[PDB]
């Protein structure tokens, strides 16, 4: 409720010139005082009148009403952050050491020092690619200043900590001016070539540090963070970072989570002596040295300080400053510069052949569905494959550009230039376009844009590959439906006083000249053994082809961008941007510790406990028939950094008994902890989301750094929705959406009124908002539908079908027609064309609605009916689980510690029903959740014709039609899709064991009706009503339910009719 009231507070502060505040109620008589009200409110103000009396008059419509949104005119030129700034630039402006960077242009020069041209200007460097401006963000700042000026005690420390660094920023600002930007959010080189290159990137990443400042720790390290950054825009977060990796194996264990049979995690209060060798002390203090030697004194200090005890109680400080070092930036470098960085390995490409085969042994033999029919596969796959290079088609009779692969196949296959029997080469005659990966603290990576023909060559493969994976441990991102904590709780387990667990950084050499021969070799001599397994033509193609696109990667060349002009490089490194890219990779990283774990050997003997491959990073413990001592560490150490540097391969490898790091996650005193890194007022690229999906993903991003231990004040991050969110009528009227439009569960929900708490429209005018939102959910597009009658099109839809389909399909077709039709969105005209449309009903809607006939029913609703079935009942439940992941704010922690966490992701697709195994079985169709629960739901006649017209043997589909299994599929189809729409898997929920048995007592439900779907609903609908309230109130309540058990039919029809709601905090969800 927070939300409206602090919107007036930043518009009477920015503009000091009118507020109209526009409700609306689901009552007649209310409604048309709503209108009557706005009335008389614009005519006094277009007047000069005061709007006090009127207020009065119409307490009742502020009372009652729901605020829509509120109406602001300002006649003003918004320069009013150039005022504004002057009051705090009253320090001196920082100097730029145009001497930390390696590379010239990653100094902050002076803009045209850089490009003495506009022609040779490029915010490719710092580009902050983000919709929102840097004037938004100073305005955001002061007005949060202005409002925390009077606070006291401990607040006002933390304004005054915050009041200091903006000073800063302010001073430096001034100095240059605001840079203004362009309606595209870009700045221009006018605006910058007379202020420093990195000004405005670093205004944003300072700002988004300040605004994240609480205690002193917070203003120091943000305060060298700030000032360094402004010089050194390379090495600073390498630099704070690099302490952490050492750090982990330092802390001793008392007291940790395991994992146990049931791979579930299970606290153990095991003792585990860190022991570290005296060498690993020298590279720690290298490293401190290092980070002196940059500037940095504060941050070295606290690192020092912490080091006389390595205590797990003070080591919050050490996980802050390693998260906080990512909110510098990323590093934007010139793709030349990233492009160019780029016997022994016999044991190597055996064990990657070995892998590949064993992977694809049992599909090949068996002759497995997918490997035949591949092909058509891939092109159903299409949608979810990455993008191609801007073409030039034609469609019907127009000419447009896509860069979606999906099209480029469309038009080929229309003008008969369809060949995926005939991989194009890569070489010096058909160079490789390039993509970019730009993170924080690490160098920029390049990105292989291959043609479709590559794609489809590997799709089916890839996708067995992933199969073989999901159930092998070794491969922690794959295995089962695991979360981290899993693979957090599989290294403390072995953890004991003789053995050492071993993790190895990896990233620099998939990117090694060195090896891309073992590799490509590995799977191509694997690919020949499968080949020698089998004799179908399909399976023998597809499984040859994926060898082609090997053999022309073997020697690949590049088309780098240096200034205006494409030079061609002969690229001889693995490179990204293939299908079996994550998978190969994982299977290389995988080879290559058992290669060196292997080398190891000979000479000291150990125990493999286990061996994972997760990302980047690869590790191992390993048992010993002896304790283990510093110099056993030191021993071990350097036999393994010797084996890997016999291979030529630049890696970072550590050993410890305590703990690990890796880019994921990194356990430090036998607790979890994962960077909360993410920045904030600066992305990687430019995509193609809007101002609103941009706001809920900077919700989203606040709402994981918290999570993971780095807050940026709520009061920000809602002013900057409000700026986001906003919508302008005129050049003098901006209108700004309410809490209620922007928070309630519909297709326009940004962020919820309340942290971890999702909330449904429990009253009226919230179902009577809900209901009006949807029906402008999806807009016409006049180009899309062009595409969608064009001949091209139309042959594409009915040549995938008339190869997917045996019988009469319609049920699967149309729904391909439609997916098609969604697959053409990204096209910035169809695009485009849907958000003037969305946005101008938009308008009109915040105005006036009434006029929709509801029929849709929704998630929303049927919570609606079963709320007034639950006695509530105070209710307690004491905290028995100690906090394995100390990041976490209190509130969410304290769920934890009473019901407990869990160690998987709830199945929320369907995939698990038999029906799916089914189709699968003979299909390379893949149905939605939504599908199979539209299918389920079908009359038994009518599924046998689906599963036949798929392909399904009648013998098969008759029997499934009829089994137990069929009946009980529709349950899990069901709790599936309920599951999915209430994102159990994300936010905070996804950490919580819904199966508790804690949680379970405060639901009590008596079965008055053994229909598993209202029981389902019942139970779940429970289970969140109780958790919320712990998570607002600190305390728990007992539930009870007394559900009408005739009126359990009429839901149980109404859980079959749900219509999923589609919205930027929806797809900020699936973004993450």
């Amino acid at each position: 409720g927070k939300y409206n009231l602090i919107l007036s507070e930043y518009l009477s502060f920015i503009y000091n010139s009118v507020q109209i505040p526009i409700y609306y109620s689901s009552n007649s008589e209310l409604e048309n005082r709503c209108i009557e009200f706005h009335s008389k409110c614009l005519e006094n103000s277009k007047n000069g009148l005061s709007l006090r009396k009127l207020f009065v008059e119409y307490n009742d419509v502020i009372e009652n009403a729901t605020l829509l949104s509120i109406l602001s005119y300002s006649y003003d030129k918004y320069n009013a952050v150039e005022r504004k700034l002057v009051k705090y630039a009253k320090g001196k402006p920082l100097e730029a050491d145009l001497t930390v960077n390696e590379l010239d242009y990653e100094n902050n020069k002076m803009t045209s020092e850089l490009f003495p041209t506009a022609e040779e200007y490029t915010d490719s460097l710092m580009d902050p690619a983000i919709l929102t401006s840097l004037s938004s963000n100073l305005n955001a700042v002061m007005f949060w200043l202005e409002k925390h000026e009077n606070d006291v005690a401990e607040k006002l420390k933390v304004y005054k900590r915050r009041l200091d660094l903006f000073t800063i920023v302010a001073s430096t600002i001034n100095k240059y001016g605001v840079p203004r930007h362009n309606a595209k959010y870009r700045y221009e080189y006018d605006v910058m070539k007379d202020k420093p290159y990195y000004l405005v990137t670093w205004a944003n990443s300072s700002i988004e540090m300040l605004m994240s400042v609480f205690s002193h720790d917070d203003y120091l390290i943000a305060k060298e963070l700030i000032v360094l950054s402004y010089s050194n825009r390379s090495t600073l977060a390498k630099l704070v970072s690099s302490p952490m990796s050492i750090l982990v194996a330092l802390v001793d264990i008392n007291g940790t989570f395991i994992t146990n049979e049931e791979l579930e995690l299970e606290f153990s209060n095991k003792y585990v002596r860190a022991i570290v060798p005296d060498q690993t002390f020298d590279e720690l203090n290298q490293m401190l040295d290092n980070m002196r030697k940059a500037g940095l004194v504060d941050i070295p200090k606290m690192i020092q300080d912490w080091l006389v005890d390595r205590s797990i109680e003070k080591f919050p400080l050490m996980a802050k400053i390693y998260s906080w070092s990512f909110h510098v930036g990323f590093r934007k470098q010139k793709m030349l510069d990233a492009a160019l960085d780029q016997e022994m390995y016999r044991e190597y490409t055996m064990l990657i052949r070995d892998e590949v085969v064993k992977m694809l042994e049992e599909p090949v033999k068996h002759d497995d569905h997918l490997l035949r029919d591949s092909e058509l596969a891939g092109l159903l796959s299409m949608s979810s494959a990455s993008n191609g290079e801007s073409r030039q088609l034609k469609f019907g009779r127009k000419t447009i550009f896509s860069t979606k692969k999906n099209m480029h196949v469309m038009d080929d296959m229309a003008n008969e230039r369809y060949t995926p029997g005939i991989i194009p080469p890569v070489n010096v005659d058909k160079p490789i376009p390039l993509g970019r990966r730009d993170v924080p603290g690490r160098r920029t990576r390049i990105i292989f844009i291959l043609p479709y023909e590559y794609f489809i060559a590997q799709h089916a493969v890839v996708e067995k590959m992933l199969i073989y994976a999901k159930h092998t441990r070794e491969y922690a991102e794959f295995y089962s439906q695991s979360n981290q904590l899993l693979s957090y709780g599989d290294v403390t387990r072995f953890l004991s006083n003789n053995t050492m667990v071993l993790y190895t950084d990896v990233s620099q050499w998939d990117s090694s000249q060195h090896n891309t021969q073992p590799f490509r070799k590995g799977i191509i001599m694997g690919l020949d053994i499968l080949a020698n397994m089998t004799n179908d033509a399909k399976v023998l193609q597809t499984l040859n082809l994926y060898k082609q696109t090997q053999i022309n990667l073997m020697d690949s060349y590049v088309q780098i961008p240096d200034g205006n002009v494409i030079k061609k490089i002969q690229y001889g490194a693995v490179a990204s941007g293939e299908k079996q890219t994550k998978a190969a990779n994982s299977i290389a990283n995988l080879a290559l510790i058992k290669t060196v774990l292997s080398r190891i050997s000979n000479k000291h003997s150990f125990a493999t406990k286990i061996i994972r491959v997760d990302g980047d990073d690869n590790y191992a413990v390993l048992q010993f028939n002896t304790e283990v001592t510093k110099q056993m560490i030191q021993d071990v150490s350097n036999d393994v950094r010797e084996t890997y540097a016999r291979m030529n391969a630049k890696v970072k490898a550590l050993v410890s008994t305590v703990g690990i790091e890796i880019a994921k996650r990194y356990i430090a005193g036998g607790k979890i902890f994962f960077r909360a890194g993410i920045n904030l007022l600066n992305n990687e690229k430019r995509g193609q989301s809007t101002q609103w999906d941009q706001a809920a993903i900077l919700y989203s991003n606040y709402i994981v750094n918290r999570l993971r231990g780095f807050e940026t004040d709520r009061e920000f991050i809602l002013t900057k929705i409000m700026q986001m969110t906003s919508v302008a009528i005129t050049g003098s009227l901006r209108l700004f959406p309410s809490e209620r439009v922007l928070t309630t569960n519909s297709t326009f929900k940004v962020f919820d009124s309340e942290d971890f708490i999702i909330e449904y429209g429990t009253t009226v005018d919230e179902v009577y908002i809900q209901r009006a939102f949807m029906s402008l959910s999806s807009q016409k597009s006049g180009i899309a539908d062009e595409i969608a009658a064009s001949s091209t099109f139309k042959n594409y839809v009915t040549r995938l079908s008339e190869q997917l389909l045996f019988s009469k399909n319609n049920i699967v077709s149309r729904g391909i027609a439609l997916t098609e039709k969604a697959k053409l969105n990204s096209y910035a005209p169809i695009s485009l064309e849907k958000r003037r449309a969305q946005i101008s009903a938009l308008l009109t809607m915040l105005q006036k609605p009434v006029t929709f006939k509801s029929s849709k029913i929704t998630i929303n609703d049927i919570l609606r009916d079963i709320k007034p079935f639950f006695t509530v009942s105070d209710a307690h439940l004491p905290i028995q689980y100690q906090k394995f992941m100390p990041t976490l704010p209190d509130n969410v922690q304290y769920i934890i510690q009473c019901i407990g966490s869990r160690t998987y992701q709830i199945e929320d697709d369907g995939s698990k029903s038999a029906i799916s195994r089914l189709i699968s079985k003979y299909s390379v169709y893949k149905p939605s959740i939504e599908e199979l629960y539209k299918v389920i739901s079908l009359h038994e006649n009518e599924i046998q014709l689906y599963l036949i017209s798929l392909g399904i043997p009648k013998i098969d589909a008759d029997t499934y039609v009829g089994s137990k299994i069929y009946s009980r599929d529709k349950y899990r189809i069901l709790e599936s899709y309920v599951y999915n729409l209430l994102s159990i898997n994300y936010g905070c929920y996804q950490l919580f064991d819904f199966n508790s048995p804690d949680l379970e007592k405060l639901i009590r439900i008596p079965f008055k009706g053994k229909i598993p779907a209202v029981t389902f609903i019942l139970h779940l609908y429970a289970k969140l009503e109780v958790i919320n309230y712990a998570i607002k109130n600190g305390s728990w309540i007992s539930l009870f339910c007394n559900y009408p058990k005739s009126e359990m039919i009429k839901l149980w029809k109404k859980m079959w009719n749900i219509t999923s709601l589609r919205s930027p905090y929806t797809n900020a969800n699936f973004f993450q």
